[PDB]
């Protein structure tokens, strides 16, 4: 065996939705190891399945190494081994630091590039299906040493078959983090047989993540403190009903500070946010369009 047999766990990172994450050592390198119990095989298998999708690898998608089993002599462990990113999540990174205009662009553009890749179908023998995340949030995006992001936590993802316009696991129920659920997800108006609706719901979530980044953009020593979207309107761990009353009924979105009109980069960011936040998913920007706009911005700023 070349994987779990040869890995040594060094540090507990944390227990998430399913399983637990550790920092391990594999062939002298640091690796992220997500371990699931025998009764979590369905979650482990589905995440292994998404990460093994043909042509998935991309600089802005977490690098998957292997799936494996490890028997310690008492119980079986189901492992998912991936690249290790020392900064941890974009949520941790934005809490820990402020960012420059350059830093903000790198973070936003890389996030959009990874999402555009996830969403994009690549047609061919070695084809890649279009994939929707369903749980995009700052806690599910990692920050690499080079200051760019990679999308992680692909366990809840759905894959599209374009010839039939059907989804591989035919989702029939709401999933994901309540705070980041699109208005159509919160009010259950979403058509879950329509794959394009899942892509649009991801864009709404990315708009919220962009708002979190922009708050941390420090110009002339001026920035906002770290906050989750809707910090001002809902409790921690909000319910679907608490979110639905704010997002769907009162029709509120995170506030856009007046100061974001002070420079081109914050005006471009604020504009993308508004265009991800439309209640009508069909009116939202695509990840590919956002990538295009941000790459044009990155060129002007000389990143």
């Amino acid at each position: 065996g070349t994987i779990a047999r040869t890995i040594v766990l060094q540090e507990s990172i944390g227990k998430g939705r399913f399983g637990e994450v550790w920092r391990g050592k594999w062939r002298g390198e640091e690796v992220a190891v997500k371990i699931f119990s025998s009764r979590e095989e369905r979650s482990w298998f589905r995440e292994a399945e998404i990460y093994q999708t043909v042509m998935l690898r991309h600089e802005n998608i977490l690098g998957f190494i292997a799936a494996d089993n490890k028997d310690n002599g008492t119980w079986t462990q189901l492992w998912l081994v991936s690249d290790y990113h020392e900064h941890g999540s974009l949520f941790d990174y934005l809490n820990r630091y402020t960012v420059t205009v350059e830093g903000m662009i790198k973070l936003a553009l890389s996030t959009a590039s990874g999402l555009a890749h996830l969403h994009m179908e690549i047609v061919g023998t070695q084809g890649k299906p279009a994939i929707a995340h369903r749980d995009l949030k700052s806690k599910n995006i990692l920050v690499k040493k080079n200051g760019t992001c990679c999308i992680a936590d692909l366990g809840l993802a759905v894959r599209h078959d374009s010839a039939t316009d059907t989804i591989d696991i035919a989702p029939n129920h709401r999933v994901g983090t309540k705070r980041y659920m699109a208005p159509e997800v919160l009010d259950d108006s979403i058509n879950m047989k329509h794959f394009e609706s899942f892509k649009r719901a991801d864009i709404y979530a990315m708009g919220l993540v962009f708002w979190e980044i922009a708050r941390r953009c420090s110009i002339g020593g001026i920035h906002e403190d770290y906050q989750l979207p809707y910090y001002d309107l809902v409790p921690s761990d909000p319910s679907v009903e608490e979110m639905r009353k704010v997002v769907c009924e009162q029709k509120l979105r995170p506030n856009i500070p007046n100061r974001w009109q002070s420079c081109e980069a914050l005006r471009v960011m604020a504009k993308i946010m508004r265009e991800c936040w439309y209640a009508n998913g069909a009116a939202r920007l695509t990840a590919l369009r956002i990538k295009k706009t941000l790459s044009q911005l990155s060129q002007q700023e000389g990143i």
